[PDB]
């Protein structure tokens, strides 16, 4: 059985393309695959295919990393093919060649084929039980054509497979391998619950806080290099609870020597007061000299009770989502997570004994964007109180026209500084702040710098991820109902706020907002989150 390998050469409309296919072919088995594997010089992931010409059984390999590969493998796959003949005939390097045609997924192939060596293959799994196809077109333009074919010792491709082990897959899974192997994972946190029960309580891996409305892991965070991005995943459903809760996946900065985690640890009164005139006290709201305010990676909202409700709530016409999907960019906080243990957690307020499962992970990917090119991350307050049932007042501090007021220290320029900014308003009746639009005002070193209104008027959209949603008598559901910056089953999207450059020394920024007035036991309450973002430029000494 003699062996043949074969080069091929790409064309587009005349125009020689590269990195060129190899068909190695046998009566027994045929290999295809291209130059840089055969060399060891391809890229992970990367594809063989391997035929066995006894049984037809077609084999797909993937070469995952040094150590994995992967494999599916068919044999119903030639026989599926379907082919028109021609009476068109020629030849190619010397070889006696007929053509045929195949439509796939409406382009149309014409494939060249020799029977001529009693050896089949070619450029691509078509036309590999016809004989050995020397040339392809695909829509008259892209040609794929044999440049040589010559007689080899043998089929070896005992140093292609060397080191690696091999698992063969489903279809689904053998792509969704490849897929994965792409970018990289963080694993955080998987069917988890969210619920309150005073028996909730931490273990080795998973601490509990907020009498379980607060689960907190310690995760390894790679070095990721300024161009790469990353984004936060969240999948969340009820197990119980009715509501459309407040929720945050968030990290905790330990940069200074107290934070959000001796809050959490050893109880709201670790943390530092804040205070600005109204009579009240709030606690670890701002940046002090000794204290940095957790960071929200994503805040976000629960739907009325999915998943949990679906089968007991029937509404004609309504079918329900399973679940409720969150996922945010979050690159410009790379500075923060890059090669750090971080501290990360997520939250849901609740008062529910089955409360809500989540799911939790990053994903870094090894992109070279020149987009978002802060290398400077500071946060300066936030007013969430994720520790709501843990002591932690509500953010009721906008009565005031202080609001929030921060000062701190940049110990370099910083071009092209940011405030990313999240807001949501709260107060849960039609005159509550939740309910009705107020302006926010953003001021840098006493000066007004941006003023919005924040408002989501989408808010009917998501209405099958909202069976517990109430129904009121105008004919709308809760969850239609325009709102302060926020819908049920949705991410409140940051807004990032130029601030211009800014000078090192001291700074000052300002939240006013005209918080609304109590009803009863009612209040209206701002939950509002700030980050400075920007570039410090380097110092460095002149060469080429
Ligand atoms: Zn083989
Ligand atoms: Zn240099």
């Amino acid at each position: 059985a003699q062996t043949y390998e074969i080069t091929y050469q790409n064309s587009f409309e005349g125009k020689i393309n590269q990195n060129h296919i190899i068909s190695i072919t046998n009566s027994d088995k045929t290999l295809l695959f291209n130059e840089k594997i055969k060399n060891k010089k391809a890229d992970f992931p990367f594809e063989v295919n391997e035929i066995n010409r006894k049984n037809n059984e077609v084999s797909q390999f993937a070469f995952l990393n040094n150590n994995e590969i992967v494999k599916t493998s068919d044999n119903t796959i030639l026989a599926k093919q379907e082919f028109k003949p021609t009476s068109e005939t020629g030849k190619i390097l010397g070889y006696n060649v007929k053509k045929a045609v195949t439509s796939v997924n409406s382009n149309t192939i014409e494939v060249w084929y020799t029977n001529d060596l009693k050896v089949k293959g070619g450029p691509s799994i078509l036309g590999q039980d016809l004989g050995l196809v020397l040339k392809t077109v695909r829509n008259g333009s892209s040609v794929v054509e044999a440049t040589s074919v010559k007689k080899i010792k043998a089929l070896d491709d005992q140093s292609l497979f060397n080191g690696k082990n091999i698992t063969e897959k489903d279809a689904l899974t053998y792509k969704d391998m490849i897929w994965k192997s792409r970018f990289i994972t963080i694993p955080v946190f998987e069917n988890e619950t969210i619920n309150f029960s005073d028996a909730s309580k931490s273990d080795q891996v998973i601490q509990r806080f907020g009498n379980g409305t607060i689960i907190l892991k310690k995760v390894k965070i790679p070095e990721i290099k300024q161009g790469n991005t990353i984004f936060v995943e969240l999948k969340q459903k009820s197990n119980g609870d009715a509501y459309d809760r407040t929720g945050d996946v968030f990290i905790i900065p330990q940069e200074r020597a107290i934070s959000y985690y001796t809050g959490l640890t050893q109880g709201v009164k670790s943390l530092p007061v804040y205070q600005n005139g109204n009579g009240k006290s709030y606690q670890g709201v701002a940046l002090t000299p000794d204290y940095l305010p957790f960071i929200e990676l994503m805040r976000f909202f629960t739907p009325f009770g999915i998943g949990h409700f679906n089968e007991k709530i029937q509404l004609k016409g309504k079918n329900w989502h399973n679940n409720t999907p969150y996922r945010q960019d979050i690159t410009e906080l790379r500075p923060q997570l890059s090669g750090k243990e971080i501290l990360i957690g997520a939250f849901i307020g609740n008062y529910d004994k089955g409360g809500h499962q989540i799911s939790l992970e990053l994903s870094i990917h090894p992109d070279q964007q020149k987009i978002v090119n802060n290398n400077f991350v500071l946060p300066v307050f936030n007013t969430t109180n994720v520790m709501e049932m843990a002591g932690q007042d509500y953010p009721t501090m906008f009565n005031s026209d202080k609001g929030v007021e921060v000062d701190f220290i940049l110990t370099k320029d910083l071009k092209n500084a940011q405030l990313r900014y999240i807001t949501t308003g709260h107060g849960g009746w039609g005159a509550g702040d939740e309910f009705v639009p107020k302006e926010n005002s953003i001021y840098l070193d006493g000066k007004l710098a941006h003023a919005f209104t924040p408002w989501r008027t989408d808010c009917g959209s998501y209405r099958l991820f909202n069976p517990a949603s109430g129904n009121f008598e105008d004919g709308l559901s809760s969850s239609d109902l325009s709102r302060s910056n926020w819908c049920p089953g949705t991410i409140t999207n940051p807004v990032y706020i130029n601030l211009g450059n800014l000078n090192a020394g001291k700074h000052t920024i300002q939240v006013k907002i005209p918080q609304g007035a109590p009803e009863g036991s009612s209040q209206s309450f701002w939950n509002v989150s700030g980050v400075l973002l920007g570039q410090e430029h380097h110092h460095h000494h002149h060469h080429h």
